[PDB]
């Protein structure tokens, strides 16, 4: 495997790999790391670029994925894609796709022009309809996965999975010193644990001797390094290598 790899550069024709979404004031991070990597994988493995709906995943999976805005289970999310499929849907207020995200963007531990995020909010209704003016129908806009699986806590297998099949979903423990990240390779030094956080991993490299995983967060682009961050690789730091999940699209 190369010393560095950035899936944005490797698949130029899949612009979802460069996007950073915003989960709003909702603990929907489990749903976001999944629909972002599922969008990327649809594009990498097609005979075609769709923004898969975080709304659909978030509201309609139910208890197999956990508990909506209160948090959930990442492999549970990849499973819903193979069983029920996912419709398209872009950013809040975009009117792109069947079911755009309905929770407003907010400032995540950073000051800016949006309202601050609050805690978690209420999970919206599972509405099986597309927005007005969109075609096809909800039922017809579903995209299915044909496999859902877990990747072993093994840095070489994770690197080979991203290299071969595209970005993956991961989860790690957030301590309060992570909230303040701006650049470089994050390593945890102080802070109260704040929760597990599911994100999308899309590459790796070595920044001045320190090996890292290139990660994309769902806290909008004004947090961290334009929404992305680097975290220490190879030592299962904050559990970053312990809960990798991925899956393959049909056809
Ligand atoms: C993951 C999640 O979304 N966690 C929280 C988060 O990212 N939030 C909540 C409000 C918006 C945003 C923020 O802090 O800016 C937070 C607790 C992380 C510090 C969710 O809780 C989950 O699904 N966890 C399970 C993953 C295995």
């Amino acid at each position: 495997l190369p010393e560095s790899f950035d899936a944005r550069e490797q698949w130029p024709n899949c612009p979802t790999i460069k996007e950073i979404r915003d989960q709003g004031s909702c603990g929907s991070c489990w749903a976001f790391g999944a629909v972002e990597a599922i969008s990327d994988r649809i594009c990498i493995h097609s005979n075609v670029n769709v923004e898969v709906s975080a709304e659909d995943m978030l509201t309609c999976c139910g208890g197999e994925c956990g508990d909506g805005c209160n948090g959930g289970e990442p492999s549970g999310a990849w499973n819903f894609w193979t069983k029920k499929g996912l419709v398209s849907g872009g950013l809040y207020n975009s009117h792109v796709g069947c079911r755009p995200y309905s929770i407003p963007p907010c400032e995540h531990h950073v000051n800016g022009s949006r309202p601050p995020c609050t805690g978690e909010g209420d999970t919206p209704k599972c509405s099986k309809t597309c927005e007005p003016g969109y075609s096809p129908s909800y039922k017809e806009d579903k995209h299915f996965g044909c496999s859902s699986y877990s990747v072993a806590n093994n840095e070489k297998e994770i690197m080979a999975e991203i290299y071969k099949n595209g970005p993956v979903e991961g989860a790690f423990s957030v301590y309060s010193d992570f909230l303040l990240y701006k650049s470089g390779v994050y390593q945890h030094v102080s802070g109260e644990i704040m929760g597990g956080h599911a994100i999308r991993i899309l590459g790796w490299g070595v920044e001045n001797g320190t090996p890292y995983w290139l990660v994309a967060n769902s806290w909008n682009t004004d947090w961290g390094d334009n929404g992305f961050f680097k975290i220490l690789r190879g030592q299962d730091h904050c559990g970053i290598e312990s809960e990798i999940v991925a899956g393959m699209p049909c056809t």
